[PDB]
C-alpha cells in the first residue's frame, strides 16, 4: 500500500477521499489555499501544507506548489479528485516525471480522452456505439461541411474537441446557419482552450445522460459498474443523479457495459473512469470520457457494494482489482442530490457562514460533506457545498428516503438548493422517472 499520499483537493472530494485513506492506513497530507485552514479534512490530515493564497490559481491549480508538498513531506502519489488539475495531462506528466504517482491513468490516455475527436475514432475502432458524425475534424472547405452535414442529415451541432461538459458547441438547424455556426465555435474554442478544433455531430433533440462507470487494473482487468442516469442538470450542471438508471434492462446494462470495458483493455486504460453516452429511443452513443473520480461516483458505490477511491488507491499500488465482474450485481436503487450554496432566483453562488447546521441521518442515508456549524464558506471556489445520497431496495424507497433526508438537514445562514432538491423529489414526472436532459429547465421555466 501507498505510504502517504497528497490530497490535491478541497471540499467534500478532499474528505471522501480521506477516508478511503485512513480506511487503508494511508498517511495523509493536505494541502490548502490560505482561505482553506478550516477545511474538516485539513484539521483531520496527518500532516497539512499551506500551498498559496485563496485563487485557485495560485493554490489548487498552483502545479509547482502541489509538488514541492508531495517532496517535502515524502508522499508517494498525488490523488487529483475531481475539478482541478483531474484531467491536465501536462500536470499528470510532470508529476510522473518528478517521480509520484498520478492516481488516475497513463498521461497519455488522459491525453486521448481531452481530444474529443480522437477519444471517439479510439471508443469506434473498439466497438463502442458513437453519435453519427464526421469521424474526424471539420476544415474550412464549407462545401465539403454541408457534405458532411446532409450525409448526417439536420439537426446537427458543433462542438469543439478542446471542450466537453456541455461546453462549446451549437445546434444547427440548416445550411444557411451552418458556415457562421463553425466559425463561431471554432473562435469559442480558439479562446478557451487555445485548440480551435471542431467537429460534427448529429443533434439528439431529446436524449437522457447515461453513463458508465468502469475500473481497471495493471494486471489488465477491467470491468464495469452499472450505470447512472444524470439528466436532471441545469446548462450543463448536474442536479440529481440516480443509479441504476430507470428503464435500462439488465440486457442493455451488459449490451454496453461489455463494450466499454472492451474500450478499457484495448486502449490500455488503468484506474476509475466514466464512459457518458446520449441515450434516446433505446439506444447508446458515446459522447466523452471522463478520467476522474466524479462528484457522482457515490450512488454506484450504493448499488454494487464496491468503493471506488480505495480501488483507485489500490489500483495505483499495483493491486488487481478486489472484485471479478461476475461478482457485480446490481442492487436497490439510489439517488443523490447536489446541495449548493447558491441564491434561489439568480442561481449565482451564495457563500458566507453557516451559523446552524444538522445532517440527516438513518437507514440509507449518507452525507458527504465537509460543511459544519460556524464554517465559512468561501467566494472562491465551487458553489457545490455537500451531497446528499439515499439507498433503498428501490427506486420509490430511495427517494421517499431523499425527501425525509432533505427534511432534517439544516444549513442556515447561507441560502442553499435544498428547497428547489425538494420540490425535484415532488416532481410527479421524476416520481415516473426516464424524463430528459431539457426537463428541469423546462420545469423551472
Ligand atoms: N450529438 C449530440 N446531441 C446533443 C448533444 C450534447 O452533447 N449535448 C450536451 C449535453 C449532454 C448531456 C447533458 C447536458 C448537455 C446536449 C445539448 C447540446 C447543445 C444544446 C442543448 C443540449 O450531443
Ligand atoms: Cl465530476
Amino acid at each position: 500500500m501507498l505510504d502517504k499520499i497528497v490530497i490535491a483537493n478541497r471540499g467534500e472530494i478532499a474528505l471522501r477521499i480521506l477516508r478511503a485513506c485512513k480506511e487503508l492506513g494511508i498517511k495523509t497530507v493536505a494541502v490548502h489555499s490560505s482561505a482553506d485552514r478550516d477545511l474538516k479534512h485539513v484539521l483531520l490530515a496527518d500532516e497539512t501544507v499551506c500551498i498559496g493564497p485563496a485563487p485557485s490559481v495560485k493554490s489548487y491549480l498552483n502545479i509547482p506548489a502541489i509538488i514541492s508538498a508531495a517532496e517535502i513531506t515524502g508522499a508517494v502519489a498525488i490523488h487529483p479528485g475531481y475539478g482541478f488539475l483531474s484531467e491536465n495531462a501536462n500536470f499528470a506528466e510532470q508529476v510522473e516525471r518528478s517521480g509520484f504517482i498520478f492516481i488516475g491513468p497513463k498521461a497519455e490516455t488522459i491525453r486521448l480522452m481531452g481530444d474529443k475527436v480522437s477519444a471517439i475514432a479510439a471508443m469506434k475502432k473498439a466497438g463502442v456505439p458513437c453519435v453519427p458524425g464526421s469521424d474526424g475534424p471539420l476544415g474550412d472547405d464549407m462545401d465539403k461541411n454541408r457534405a458532411i452535414a446532409k450525409r448526417i442529415g439536420y439537426p446537427v451541432i458543433i462542438k469543439a474537441s478542446g471542450g466537453g461538459g456541455g461546453r462549446g458547441m451549437r445546434v444547427v438547424r440548416g445550411d444557411a446557419e451552418l458556415a457562421q455556426s463553425i466559425s463561431m465555435t471554432r473562435a469559442e474554442a480558439k479562446a478557451a482552450f487555445s485548440n480551435d478544433m471542431v467537429y460534427m455531430e448529429k443533434y439528439l433533440e431529446n436524449p437522457r445522460h447515461v453513463e458508465i462507470q468502469v475500473l481497471a487494473d495493471g494486471q489488465g482487468n477491467a470491468i464495469y459498474l452499472a450505470e447512472r442516469d444524470c439528466s436532471m442538470q441545469r446548462r450543463h450542471q448536474k442536479v440529481v443523479e440516480e443509479a441504476p438508471a430507470p428503464g435500462i434492462t439488465p440486457e442493455l446494462r451488459r449490451y454496453i457495459g461489455e463494450r466499454c470495458a472492451k474500450a478499457c483493455v484495448d486502449i490500455g486504460y488503468r484506474g476509475a473512469g466514466t464512459f457518458e453516452f446520449l441515450f434516446e429511443n433505446g439506444e447508446f452513443y458515446f459522447i466523452e470520457m471522463n478520467t476522474r473520480i466524479q462528484v457522482e461516483h457515490p450512488v454506484t458505490e450504493m448499488i454494487t457494494g464496491v468503493d471506488l477511491i480505495k480501488e483507485q488507491l489500490r489500483i495505483a499500488a499495483g493491486q488487481p482489482l478486489s472484485i471479478k465482474q461476475e461478482e457485480v450485481h446490481v442492487r436497490g436503487h439510489a439517488v443523490e442530490c447536489r446541495i449548493n450554496a447558491e441564491d434561489p432566483n439568480t442561481f449565482l453562488p451564495s457563500p458566507g457562514k453557516i451559523t446552524r447546521f444538522h445532517a440527516p441521518g438513518g437507514f440509507g442515508v449518507r452525507w458527504e460533506s465537509h460543511i459544519y456549524a460556524g464554517y465559512t464558506v468561501p467566494p472562491y471556489y465551487d458553489s457545490m457545498i455537500g451531497k446528499l445520497i439515499c439507498y433503498g431496495e428501490n427506486r420509490d424507497v430511495a427517494i421517499a428516503r431523499m425527501k425525509n433526508a432533505l427534511q432534517e438537514l439544516i444549513i442556515d445562514g447561507i441560502k442553499t438548493n435544498v428547497d428547489l432538491q425538494i420540490r425535484i423529489m415532488n416532481d410527479e414526472n421524476f416520481q415516473h422517472g426516464g424524463t430528459n436532459i431539457h426537463y428541469l429547465e423546462k420545469k423551472l421555466g
